[PDB]
């Protein structure tokens, strides 16, 4: 498995991790309980899909992952309603562990197919919401580990991001 590992990092303590990022690939339908063993062995805590629909996320949610289903075009930036219910869920997990110190930093899975645009710039715009990383330093770390990540209009809309 086949997935990139990005870690959104306090502010004021770069020592800590907020959340884990782990940029994923689309399951099949036929490998779908072992991909869901592998997303239980990393402590992913949410699963959200970007992409249209490619299997019955019914099976994942019974398994202890919240699953979230946000799909929005190929090559675009996120509409407002998924930036918004993106921030949403990452406000909520941060209260989750400012209110309770017995929390560890959750794993937050995203998935299209490629992982080369729509999953990628979710995660960036984390970084610079949450990270406060710059949005040309967001798309370089992101493109450390995943090359060729996140298109030119994906790339100004981060650029021109504030709440």
């Amino acid at each position: 498995m086949n997935a990139t590992l990005i870690d959104c990092c306090d502010p004021q303590k770069p020592s800590r991790v907020l959340f884990h990022f782990l940029i994923l690939d689309a399951p099949s339908p036929s490998n779908l309980p072992t991909y869901i063993k592998e997303l239980q062995h990393r402590g992913v805590r949410h699963l959200v899909r970007v992409c249209g629909p490619t299997y019955d996320a019914t099976l994942v949610k019974s398994r202890g992952i919240d699953v979230h289903s946000w799909p929005f075009d190929d090559g675009a930036p996120p509409t407002r309603a998924v930036l918004d219910s993106w921030l949403k869920l990452l406000d909520t997990e941060l209260a989750r562990q400012q209110e309770d110190p017995s929390v560890p930093p959750p794993t937050i899975g995203v998935h299209c197919v490629a992982g080369l645009g729509r999953a990628p710039i979710l995660v960036a715009l984390a970084l610079v919401e949450y990270g406060n990383v710059s949005a040309l330093d967001a798309i370089a770390l992101i493109r450390e580990k995943r090359k060729g990540a996140i298109n030119q209009t994906q790339m100004h809309w981060i650029t021109k991001y504030k709440r």
